[PDB]
């Protein structure tokens, strides 16, 4: 009783617009009057660098807030941001219209149009048509394409070569570009229209989990971006200077910058490779290191502080987080404990995520301490990264991970959650498939049911596959958001969102105790098993899903300005 | 021995210690504050130079500082979308000259001409990159608010009335950066004044080899930058696609071959590309073809590692492949044949290029009519609109010669392009400095040739051997041949090596007449020697150019 909001497909922007027959430029290019096709965008036809937004009321709610995760997208990693209009001679007018489509360019129009219509509520469609609205073609134009793909001309669908003509017109052809065709692109068969020329690009092609490195690099060139609005530091502690951090201990303690440790890590987790680490073998019990970033400025108030950790020493010790934050009324700083990390699982890198509220120029400060008894090795810290993000709301760790890729064993299901309006859930990642793995989103029996509105009212849920990058500005993550409809019926006529424990099936924690699980909401292609094999989506056989659930019912309103 | 000159009089002076013993006291040793210059405060857009920035080189400069500060443009050429054009009328120009020291006001000044020094002992390449960074509108490092936590002040040992010396996006402190004291700085004494906390860094501190890659961060940051005027590509195979090279494929990317080599040379983990001329017949190609690159200049340098395993008969041919308007699929040149490889050994090879439209680099692999067992690897491609090296000295079995009384090394005989005969001299017995000099030898033209030498200029380069050329800190001198400069008993000094040199023999045990040498007992230390990666594979490079510079006396 599970719903496939891709209906058993796994449909492109181009899949999605020729099934509509919207004979566009490419599938999805709005051509301007008298434009060059695949032409270079004069500077007259650029945005600034603050591009202002309408998300018009024919958006669905789900696209909504998936538009929104774009931007953020946006801010990590460019100098490009978006605010609502406020009146500016021009901007964009994102609405539902037939498929997925865009300008290449500011148009100079005043209100330019974005479609993001049905099926379109993914955040790397909606990536990719702001690059056009931003000034890109797609990468398989390019006048040189023959030199690193095949297009197999017999295997295109009649009627449908037009869109692999090329034209007349540096970085290298991008595989990875997230304005790439697939190898299915207007397909008559099951054999690819599009063979890349070097192998191991065959099933890259077609990629849309985020921007490629490429794409940043094109656009961030263009805007001369040095910064962004969310990026505040990556340390992956590969020189010896390690980005400006400053060990020391009153103690006879030290973090020292390692390539292994004789009990573990047998080498850093970056994966020559180095990490940090806190000794507690040879120091005395209660012994204190402190390793702290050097100053940092935010601009938005909120932080979202990630590492991995590896504890080769005791179950009693630990890894303290604190905040040193400077203000004009003390130069010295104000040093706040934000986070106790103890017993720590031994043998095991482990990713950990904390949340701050700084708003002044602050360090970050990592205190290992050796507990009580006997210990053979230390505390590994490596990989650290630090955006003006919001945390996870939940994290979803799976060991072990490779064994259930394409296995009938592969049915998965997290441990319980509860949102953060009360709402318990579930949810259910499917790697039985033999080409395709699903995920899908529940509604569980919780504690707080009496008291919550049922059904279920505009809850959108973010489900993101990490990508383990060491560096959060590389991390091509595979992420899909869901929100619960509460006008959604089955096909008995009850609401598909209702309380669990009056539509839901009867399941049985690990523990063995029962509870109500309602229907499930997501999609059978989440990832392909190639995809997901690709990358850093597995490091150390781990897998970790991120959570987010959150209210959106504000997005229902018309915006106004 | 006795009959050499050292510019650097025995001693390693650096910027500071050059204006100290002058007297000049000008602020943190070489920055000329502008009338009511707040000291190390930002520098606004008003007080920038344009990305192309003006210049005269006056009369007033030695002639080996004239070559020195066009290679320095150079360097800015190739990392920086800076440029540098002959004055022409512009508003503001910077005046290079012979003052006394090395310095620089802060900024553009815009104040029309704008004073540069480049005084005696200043002719390095270095302190011309650091003299013209504080005119791009930079300070010195150590000065960063935030320095105590990354340096110790020794302030009971700084000469008096120097304390003034010290006194105080987001990039963190760097060590390495070309505009940090040396810890010596401004000392009374045999003890540093400047102490890293870190002990590891204690004698990093001070490089005066190239730019660090912060300093070229900030810079380019700052002007905008996304390309340079020389800088073409550099591929080392690390990736799959492989830079965007193009060629079932005959150039195979590998991490290792049975008869060799058994890695790549960026240093599976690395990769390279490789012929298996072993595999196939006599007569049989592999080419693999760069992408379309875009010249901006009329002059390239092609350079690679090579590493041949097969047989001596095998081949590399070079083509251009040149793109116009008027050719349907372009216009294929041979330009360079490689022939008989020394096998077992990667072997840096340049190629000269000379395109004005755009085009693609083809790599042709040949298999010749001796048996093989293994093929030919390439690794470390890359490409700049600059000049080659005029001569390379490939030193093999380097480490062991560090500071031992047999680390006496003299190079192969070279022609220089005027057709002067010379040999490099390295002296590497000292404990801590590394020396190189220059000399001129008996050769076939000395009966043509002008005498006493005149105005030849020399420069010698330590390769630090980066995959990527944009990330080599290359330690380089020159000096110059002046024809009026005279020995203790009257000769000229570069007067022919039969009449003033004195007697040697090749390693072939010819006997041959050996001038004075020309250079320098500090050369770099034998600590910067093994760092980064003057020494590879325990091989090390010096590369070699000697032109005249005569147009320059102008
Ligand atoms: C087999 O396995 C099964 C599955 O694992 C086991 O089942 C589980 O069993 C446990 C134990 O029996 C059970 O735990 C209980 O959970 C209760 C619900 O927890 C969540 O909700 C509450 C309340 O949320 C509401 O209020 C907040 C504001 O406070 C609001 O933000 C929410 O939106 C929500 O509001 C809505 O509802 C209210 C009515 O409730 C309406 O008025 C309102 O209008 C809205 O509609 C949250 O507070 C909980 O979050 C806290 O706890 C979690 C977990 O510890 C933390 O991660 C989280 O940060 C948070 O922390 C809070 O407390 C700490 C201090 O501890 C503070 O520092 C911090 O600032 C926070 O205030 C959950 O999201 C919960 O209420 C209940 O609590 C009772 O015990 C605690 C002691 O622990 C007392 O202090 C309380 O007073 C209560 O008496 C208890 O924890 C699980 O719910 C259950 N799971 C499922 C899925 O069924 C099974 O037991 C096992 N069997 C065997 C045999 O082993
Ligand atoms: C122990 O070890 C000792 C040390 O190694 C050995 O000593 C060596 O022994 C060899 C063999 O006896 C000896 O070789 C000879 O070298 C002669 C000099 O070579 C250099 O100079 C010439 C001439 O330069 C002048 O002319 C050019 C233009 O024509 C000009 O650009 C120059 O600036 C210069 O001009 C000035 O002088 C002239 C007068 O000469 C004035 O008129 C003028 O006004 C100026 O003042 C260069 O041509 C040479 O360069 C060519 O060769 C080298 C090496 O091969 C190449 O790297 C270089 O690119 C260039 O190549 C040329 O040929 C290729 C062919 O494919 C062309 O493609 C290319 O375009 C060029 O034309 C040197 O820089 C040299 O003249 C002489 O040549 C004769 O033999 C060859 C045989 O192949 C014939 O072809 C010629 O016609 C000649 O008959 C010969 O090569 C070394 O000089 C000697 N070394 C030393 C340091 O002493 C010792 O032998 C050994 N003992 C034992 C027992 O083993
Ligand atoms: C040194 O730093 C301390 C820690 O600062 C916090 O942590 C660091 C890491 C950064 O993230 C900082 O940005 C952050 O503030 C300072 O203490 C903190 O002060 C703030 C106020 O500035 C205070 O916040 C209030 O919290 C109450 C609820 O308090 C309970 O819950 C918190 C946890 O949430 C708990 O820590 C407390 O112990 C309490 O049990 C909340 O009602 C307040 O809301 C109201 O305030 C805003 C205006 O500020 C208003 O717009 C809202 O609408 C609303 O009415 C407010 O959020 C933190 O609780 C407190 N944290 C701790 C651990 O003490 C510390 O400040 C000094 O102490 C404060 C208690 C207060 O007296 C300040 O005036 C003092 O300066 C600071 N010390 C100095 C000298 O600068
Ligand atoms: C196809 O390519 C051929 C090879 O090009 C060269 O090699 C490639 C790898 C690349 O580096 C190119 O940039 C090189 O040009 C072309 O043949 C060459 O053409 C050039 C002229 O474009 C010839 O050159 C001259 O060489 C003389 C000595 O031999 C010099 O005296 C002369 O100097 C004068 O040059 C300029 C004006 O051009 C003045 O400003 C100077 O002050 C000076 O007086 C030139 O340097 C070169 O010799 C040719 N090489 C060969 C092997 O033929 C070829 O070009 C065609 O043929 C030449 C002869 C001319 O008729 C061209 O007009 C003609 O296009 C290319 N073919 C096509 C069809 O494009
Ligand atoms: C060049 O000199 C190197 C250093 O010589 C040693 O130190 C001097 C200060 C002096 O006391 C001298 O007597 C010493 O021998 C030689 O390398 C050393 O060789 C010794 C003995 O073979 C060896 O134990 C050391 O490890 C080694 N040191 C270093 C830094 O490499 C060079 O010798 C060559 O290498 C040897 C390993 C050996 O194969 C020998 O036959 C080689 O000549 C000297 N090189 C040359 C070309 O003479
Ligand atoms: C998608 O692919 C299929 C399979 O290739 C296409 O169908 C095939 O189209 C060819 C067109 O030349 C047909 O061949 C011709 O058939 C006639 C008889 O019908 C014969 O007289 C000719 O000599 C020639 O053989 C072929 O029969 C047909 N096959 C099938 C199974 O239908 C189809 O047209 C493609 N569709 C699109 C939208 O591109
Ligand atoms: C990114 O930064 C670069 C500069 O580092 C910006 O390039 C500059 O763009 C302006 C036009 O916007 C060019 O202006 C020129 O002005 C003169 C008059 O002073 C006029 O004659 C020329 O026709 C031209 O308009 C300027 O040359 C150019 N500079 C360089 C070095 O390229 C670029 O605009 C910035 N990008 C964004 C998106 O802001
Ligand atoms: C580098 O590019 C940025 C724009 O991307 C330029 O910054 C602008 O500078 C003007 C004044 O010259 C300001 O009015 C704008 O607000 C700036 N825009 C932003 C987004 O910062 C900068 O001037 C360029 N640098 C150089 C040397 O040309
Ligand atoms: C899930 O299915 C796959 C494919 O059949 C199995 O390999 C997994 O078995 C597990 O791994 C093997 C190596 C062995 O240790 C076995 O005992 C494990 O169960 C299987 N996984 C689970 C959890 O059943
Ligand atoms: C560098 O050291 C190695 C030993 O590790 C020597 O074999 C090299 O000698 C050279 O190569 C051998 C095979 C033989 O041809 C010999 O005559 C050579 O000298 C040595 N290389 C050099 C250049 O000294
Ligand atoms: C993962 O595999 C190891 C064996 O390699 C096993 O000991 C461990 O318990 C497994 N972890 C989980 C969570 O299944
Ligand atoms: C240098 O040091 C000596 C010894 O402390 C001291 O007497 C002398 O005055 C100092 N000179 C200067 C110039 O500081
Ligand atoms: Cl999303
Ligand atoms: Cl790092
Ligand atoms: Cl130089
Ligand atoms: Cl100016
Ligand atoms: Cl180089
Ligand atoms: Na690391
Ligand atoms: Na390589
Ligand atoms: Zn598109
Ligand atoms: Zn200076």
């Amino acid at each position: 009783e599970n719903f496939d909001v891709d209906g058993g497909m796994d449909q492109d922007i181009f899949d999605i617009n020729e099934g509509l027959g919207l004979d566009l430029f490419e599938g999805d290019i709005r051509l301007d009057r008298a434009q060059i096709r695949n032409s270079i965008i004069g500077e007259k036809y650029r945005w600034p660098h603050t591009i202002p937004y309408v998300l018009e009321d024919s958006l669905e709610m789900n696209a909504k807030g998936v538009i929104l995760n774009a931007f953020e997208r946006y801010r990590l990693k460019t100098c490009i941001d978006f605010k609502p209009w406020a009146g500016e001679t021009n901007y964009i007018s994102v609405f539902k219209g037939s498929g997925c489509w865009s300008s290449v360019g500011n148009r100079r129009v005043g209100k330019q149009e974005l479609s993001i219509g049905a099926n379109c509520d993914r955040i790397a469609t909606v990536q990719h048509e702001f690059l056009h609205a931003l000034g890109f073609w797609h990468e398989q134009s390019r006048s040189d394409r023959d030199d690193y793909v095949r297009i197999m001309w017999d295997r295109i669908l009649s009627g449908r070569e037009h869109n692999f003509n090329t034209y007349s017109d540096n970085v290298p052809y991008d595989y990875t570009s997230v304005m790439h065709y697939s190898k299915t692109a207007f397909q008559n068969g099951t054999e690819p229209t599009i063979v890349t020329r070097i192998s191991d690009f065959e099933d890259v092609i077609g990629q849309r989990m985020d921007f490629s490195d490429s794409d940043l690099l094109k656009l961030n060139q263009l805007y001369n971006c040095s910064s962004s609005l969310s990026f505040m530091d990556s340390c992956s502690f590969e020189l010896e200077n390690v980005c400006g951090m400053i060990q020391s201990s009153g103690d006879n303690a030290d973090w020292q910058r390692v390539s292994q440790v004789p009990r573990g890590p047998e080498s850093d987790h970056s994966n020559s490779g180095f990490f940090m680490h806190f000794d507690s073998s040879s120091v005395n019990v209660g012994a204190t290191a402190v390793l702290e970033s050097r100053t940092l400025y935010p601009k938005r108030g909120f932080q979202c502080l990630q590492f991995y950790l590896y504890n080769s020493g005791s179950e009693s010790d630990q890894l303290n987080i604190y905040i040193r934050e400077y203000s004009a009324d003390n130069v010295d700083g104000n040093l706040t404990l934000v986070e106790e990390i103890k017993e720590i699982p031994t043998g095991s890198w482990q990713l950990y995520h904390v949340t701050l509220k700084v708003t002044k120029k602050f360090r970050v400060v990592f205190e290992g301490r050796k507990g009580s008894g006997a210990s053979l090795g230390g505390l590994s810290i490596d990989d650290i990264n630090l955006s003006e993000t919001r945390c996870p709301h939940h994290i979803w760790h799976i060991r072990n991970f490779t064994q259930f890729i394409g296995s009938p064993n592969g049915t998965l299901y997290s441990p319980p959650f509860y949102s953060s309006k009360g709402y318990a859930f579930q949810i259910y990642l499917n790697l039985a498939h033999v080409t395709n793995a699903g995920i899908y989103f529940h509604l569980i029996s919780g504690a707080n049911d009496d008291q919550l509105q049922w059904p279920c009212p505009w809850q959108q849920a973010t489900m993101t596959l990490l990508d383990q990058n060491p560096d959060i500005r590389q991390r091509m993550s595979n992420q899909r958001s869901i929100t619960t409809d509460p006008f959604m019926t089955t096909d008995n006529g009850n609401y598909f969102w209702d309380r669990p424990s009056k539509v839901g099936t009867v399941a049985l924690f690990s523990n063995g105790t029962q509870f109500r699980r309602g229907g499930g909401y997501g999609t059978s292609a989440f990832i392909t098993h190639e995809r997901l094999k690709s990358r850093d989506f597995i490091k150390g056989d781990d897998v970790y899903i991120l959570l987010t659930v959150e209210d959106i019912s504000h997005l229902n309103s018309t915006q106004i300005q």
